[PDB]
RNA sequence: CAAGCCGAGGAGAG
RNA sequence: CUCUCCUCGGCUUG
């Protein structure tokens, strides 16, 4: 390993004491400056016949193996212990014991707080502070409000004040928080800029930050920016397409007899039809809420209009009404009149659509500005070409892969692409795994796709190659993001592209975050250069604020929701207003799934087969007869007992009925029982 | 590989 | 404070 000269100072006073903040620029060789602690800190322990051991903390899951990969084991393997620890092996089990190995430990963060929270909940044997000598951090700037790492540090804070009133000693550990900038967080003044720092030290114990000042030309030399570009476009000419939907639109509201007081293809709009859907279902009147159900889907159509293509709208829409049929149709093998309108309404026109939507007259701009981008770049670069994109929604990625795929000349350039969404488990799309994202990252690196598209979920932590062409199609997040995003692109001749509409407020948040990006060093040099009496006094005043700030909040949600009522409800349909089933009916397994095994309810459902397993069916979608989806079936001890939903659910209460939808099982106060086979059995 | 429970952060709009 | 979008983590059933 080596040891660089401008890594030197910043690290220098960690070297004997000192936890402290390193904030340097991106790509300037933050993990090996660790690697470099790490090795002194334990060298040092034992020349002192002190036990010495490390522990990193990171907050995703593949920077873990990553570095115990990259970085750690290559140049400790000789010396020391190391091993790397996830929710994705089996060394969580006994956590409590690979410390009393292993001096160099990689985590995830929430086992360790699993583990001290089983030592100070319950009779396990769990782990203390006491048993390290030093904590590393990756990306810093996650150490707000309750967020995980900072009840760490809370409890770390809370015993250095039991120390503090001791002095007036247990030896506590030394920290090294690392990261690229600490953020400003959301503050319109450079002084409450300075309060966040100072926020964040204490919430660190920090001595200092140790910003590189003084080797700056070798950084400038070694390390380098893009060039930040702006892509504009406007449109009025809208030609066949959105009048041909708001024309729908305003025929089903005058059927409805709903005055919005706002405007078509925006997010107010949508506001208002969630919540009148969620009236008229808590009231049980159809008519309303199923045509808010579908006006939400028309203007999430012209919301994606307004960036993608008509066809890709025309097809979202297509998938939707073809599922809809295809549920009446398994549960007829009776039609209403509303749902009978809204589809003699949609169909007559599908056609219609159909032609009007495919016409090159007037596709849409920023696409044709993003080829222009695009094709500058890959023309340009022969061979040596990395590409990124960033957009907001995972539908959109898949979108454009699929136009880069279709269009011939992206092709032809040598424009090979491939699409990256997150694995979370929600928003009405079926997310990627784990296994398809790194695998396409050694793609990248091996040079099978030249160019990602991607959500938030690229700019951190995943090791992406270095890049040229690093764009933003309609996604201004915060500072953070743009700096991240900003220090992808090494490999000489590469830029940072922004492409927005006219009429959206986009550049404006670009420029506020320029300015935030250009505050929060200002407010670095004033905590810097800060005395160290005051700095003490502060930021021992932030560390108590902030203990006390936990007090209060422990203080106020012990339960917040504890009354627990068996069966005092009434589970309701929310399309149709139907009995569906009572509470005492229902039970949960392993505490945590809710599901029923009655008969009745058994017969009332109809199971449609999956299109997730399709991309032998083994978790059926549930229907009902109106064709509402319910829930999910679900194999436990062979039983193939169907679980269930709350969203698609309404309450009825037996006294007074304030009709109520919760969105999820725990929001609720009333308690549920455990399963046991004694009923239906024996 | 599928299903689901909980918690957290960020951003928009209101 | 609410809704939407986005990301992440821990945990269970198969
Ligand atoms: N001190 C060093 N000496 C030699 N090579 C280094 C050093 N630090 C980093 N590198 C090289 O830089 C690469 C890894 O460092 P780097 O690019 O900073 O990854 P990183 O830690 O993820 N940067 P960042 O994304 O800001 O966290 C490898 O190619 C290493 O060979
Ligand atoms: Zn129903």
């Amino acid at each position: 390993l080596q040891l660089r000269p401008y890594q030197m100072e910043v690290a220098q006073p960690a070297l004997d004491g000192k936890n402290i903040i390193i904030c340097l620029p991106t790509g300037s060789g933050k993990t090996r400056v660790a690697v470099y602690i790490t090795k002194d800190h334990l060298d040092k322990k034992k020349q002192a016949s002190e036990s010495g051991k490390v522990i990193v903390l990171v907050n995703k899951v593949m920077l873990a193996e990553q570095l115990f990969r990259k970085e750690f084991n290559p140049y400790l393997k000789k010396w020391y212990r190391i091993i790397g620890l996830s929710g994705d092996t089996q060394l969580k089990i006994s956590f409590p014991e690979v410390v009393k190995s292993y001096d160099v430990i990689i985590s995830t963060a929430q086992i360790l707080e699993n583990s001290l929270l089983n030592l100070e909940s319950g009779d396990d044997d769990g782990v203390q502070l006491s048993d390290f000598s030093l904590i590393i951090i990756d990306e810093c700037h996650h150490t707000n409000k309750e967020a995980v790492y900072n009840n760490i540090m809370r409890r770390y804070l809370k015993q250095k004040l039991r120390n503090n009133d001791l002095k007036k000693a247990i030896p506590l550990p030394q920290i090294l928080g690392l990261t690229a900038s600490p953020g400003v967080g959301a503050a319109k003044k450079q002084s409450e800029a300075e309060k966040h720092i100072l926020n964040i030290c204490a919430n660190l114990d920090a001595f200092t930050i140790k910003t590189v000042k003084e080797n700056l030309g070798q950084l400038k030399h070694q390390i380098k920016e893009p060039c930040k570009k702006f892509v504009i476009a406007d449109d009025t000419r809208e030609n066949p397409f959105k009048e041909k939907l708001l024309e729908i639109m305003a025929s089903i509201q005058t059927y409805c007899q709903k005055s919005p007081m706002s405007d078509f293809g925006t997010q107010h709009y949508e506001q208002w039809a969630i919540q009148m859907e969620k009236k008229a279902a808590k009231d049980g009147n159809r008519k309303d809420r199923v045509c808010a159900e579908h006006l939400r889907k028309y203007n999430e159509a012209l919301q994606i209009n307004d960036t993608i293509r008509m066809i890709d709208a025309y097809s979202h829409l297509e998938t939707f009404y073809t599922d809809e049929k295809e549920k009446k149709f398994a549960v007829l093998n009776k039609l209403d009149e509303t749902d009978e309108f809204l589809m003699n309404l949609f169909f007559d026109n599908k056609k219609m659509l159909k032609k009007l939507a495919e016409n090159p007259k007037y596709e849409n701009e920023k696409l044709i500005k993003l080829r222009n981008t695009i094709l500058e770049q890959f023309t340009r670069s022969e061979e040596s070409s990395r590409g990124i994109i960033f957009t907001k929604t995972r539908q959109s990625t898949y979108a454009l892969s699929q136009w880069i795929m279709e269009n011939a000349k992206f092709a032809e350039v040598g424009v090979k692409a491939h699409h990256l969404i997150g694995a979370g488990h929600s928003s009405e799309v079926k997310p990627m795994t784990q296994t398809e994202q790194k695998e396409v990252i050694s793609k990248f690196r091996t040079g099978e796709i030249n160019l990602l598209i991607a959500t938030t979920v690229a700019e951190e932590g995943l090791d992406i190659k270095e890049c040229n062409i690093v764009i933003r199609y309609g996604l201004v997040t915060n500072e953070i993001a743009m700096v991240q995003a900003r220090g992808r692109a090494r490999a000489d001749e590469s830029t940072y592209v922004l492409v927005t509409s006219s009429g959206s407020g986009v550049t404006e948040r670009e420029i506020v975050n320029d300015f935030r990006e250009k505050m929060m060093y200002k407010a670095i040099n004033r905590v810097q250069n800060m005395k160290p009496e005051e700095y003490a006094h502060k930021i021992l005043e932030l560390q108590v604020q902030s203990i006390l700030e936990k007090k209060m909040k422990v203080k106020r949600s012990i339960a917040k929701q504890y009354n627990d009522n068996p069966s005092l409800i009434t589970l309701l349909c929310k399309n149709c207003s139907m009995l569906v089933c009572s509470g005492e009916n229902i039970h949960v397994i392993e505490k945590m799934h809710h599901v029923n095994m009655t008969p009745e309810f058994k017969g009332l459902y109809i199971v449609r087969e999956n299109k997730a397993l399709q991309k032998y069916q083994t978790n059926g979608e549930i229907i009902c007869k109106c064709g509402q989806a319910w829930g999910t079936m679900m194999v436990h001890k062979g039983l193939d007992l169907p679980c269930l939903k709350i969203r698609n659910f309404v309450v009825n209460f037996k006294n007074n009925s304030p009709k109520k939808q919760y969105k999820k099982w725990v929001e609720l106060p009333i308690r549920f029982p455990d399963l046991d086979y004694s009923e239906y059995c024996l």
